[PDB]
């Protein structure tokens, strides 16, 4: 509660784009990153310093738990490819709803504490939909044990395609 969260970050999505197979062929490519963030309005550093962001989703499979699952689709979704969501030092977050990002230095009034999207191949993809959605909760570093807002904001990727073109 030092902090709210903005109305316009609690409901957010991002769209990467078009993606080709031949991007995405072993495990560990990589597609263009796009940013998103998180913005605090009314702080009050009276009760908090710091912010930092926790991401909850259903993770590609057990050996990459900092990868989101696809969500399925009609005609099929890509495959050994996921959504991670980066942190402002460039590392992607588990996504286990208790790894957080690394922390924002907060003034009084609004911050934005700052992400980036990404889908990362688990193996060479396949082709198809690439969409995913997550959860985040917002955690302060202050007095206290420090506190955390009580809202859980959604994120969304859509728009995303993975297609085996040149």
């Amino acid at each position: 509660a030092a902090c709210a969260v903005d109305a316009g970050s609690v409901d957010q999505t991002v769209q990467l784009g078009q993606v080709r197979t031949a991007s995405l062929a072993q495990e560990g490519a990589t597609s263009s990153a796009v940013g998103f963030n998180i913005q605090l309005n009314d702080c009050d550093t009276n009760v908090a310093s710091k912010a930092a962001v926790a991401f909850l989703g259903t993770a590609i499979d057990a050996g990459h738990t900092n990868v989101l699952a696809l969500q399925s689709s009609a005609a099929g979704s890509a495959t050994n490819v996921g959504v991670q969501i980066l942190d402002r030092t460039g590392a992607a977050l588990t996504l286990d709803g208790a790894t957080f990002s690394s922390e924002t230095t907060l003034n009084n009034g609004t911050n934005t504490i700052p992400f980036q999207a990404r889908y990362f191949a688990t193996g060479a993809a396949t082709p198809g939909a690439a969409n995913a959605d997550a959860t985040f909760k917002v955690q302060y570093q202050g007095g206290g044990g420090g506190g955390a807002n009580v809202v859980e904001g959604k994120f969304h990727v859509t728009g995303g395609n993975v297609t085996t073109a040149a």
